[PDB]
């Protein structure tokens, strides 16, 4: 229901609404971007003509960076009309002579094999029954040697955060509530051992875990500022409502990854 727009005010060129990761501290929000995508798709040892699979793929940027720097034949999924088109339109414009596809498919309908996958806080989305599910799919279309890197965010629960000196208030209950009453992600976030547990009965071994909460943090500010910084055409694409629920969400969220009460990762997984 919101306008590619209003996502336009915020975002950087690439169009990714996932975590960015600022390798080099004075990278713009753009490079921390691509930053983040070459990241992932550097541990999934992509050759050329390889086939690459996002799953979730939003607006498309990473597989318009794996086309572009990797020289991959790449397939993204999406549930989101907005995003397809925008990856569709993108991926089109790309002068290239490898395979490159945007469908509005889940992933539980796909089904033909390829290379590598890699996925970019779609897991998430999924519902906690699906957790196993999508493991034993990715599973079942990567060759013997195949790869997947999982970025995902995930929480922690009371005890675990106590015993790291961390406590959930009032005001951390209020806002999760507001996520799960918004269009806003957070709201049913999976644990980590959500991640690992079913990987690994899927039969994935996880080879690396690279947590990035300070840089999601940093993340969030970026796009709050700069949303901050275009109000007048924020609210006139949408409404001062729906302006202030973005601010409440990227700040509150911002807040959140600094104190430690969840995390975002890349679990890179192999067979
Ligand atoms: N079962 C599903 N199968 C495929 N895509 C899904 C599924 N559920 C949600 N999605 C898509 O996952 C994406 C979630 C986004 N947060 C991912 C953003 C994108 N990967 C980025 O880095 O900017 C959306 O494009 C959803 O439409």
């Amino acid at each position: 229901d919101i306008s590619d727009d209003f996502f336009a005010l915020f975002l950087d060129p690439t169009w990714v609404y996932t975590c960015a990761y600022f390798e080099r501290d004075d990278m713009t929000l753009e490079e921390a971007q691509l930053a983040k995508v070459d990241l992932a798709l550097d541990k999934l040892n992509l050759e050329p003509g390889m086939t690459l699979l996002d799953v979730g793929c939003g607006w498309g940027g990473a597989l318009v960076r794996a086309v572009e720097k990797y020289d991959v034949n790449v397939i993204g999924l999406t549930l989101s009309r907005n995003h397809y088109e925008r990856s569709k339109d993108r991926l089109a414009a790309i002068g290239t002579q490898r395979r490159a596809e945007a469908r509005l498919q889940g992933w539980e309908e796909f089904e033909e094999n390829v290379d590598r996958i890699v996925s970019f806080e779609a897991f998430d989305a999924f519902k906690k029954e699906r957790y196993l599910t999508f493991f034993e799919r990715s599973y079942d279309i990567l060759p013997d040697d195949g790869r997947m890197l999982l970025h995902s965010l995930f929480t922690y629960d009371r005890r675990w955060l106590h015993e790291q000196g961390i406590a959930l208030t009032m005001s951390d209950l209020r806002f999760l509530k507001f996520l799960r009453e918004s269009i806003f992600p957070g709201g049913e976030l999976p644990s980590e051992p959500d991640i690992v547990d079913n990987a690994q009965a899927a039969g994935f071994t996880i080879e690396h875990v690279q947590l990035l909460q300070q840089h999601y943090a940093r993340t969030l500010d970026a796009w709050a500022a700069n949303l901050q910084a275009a109000r007048e055409r924020a609210i006139a694409v949408q409404s001062e409502e729906v302006y202030n629920n973005f601010m409440h969400y990227l700040t509150g969220c911002a807040e959140r990854f600094r104190r430690g009460l969840i995390n975002v990762a890349q679990f890179t997984m192999t067979k």
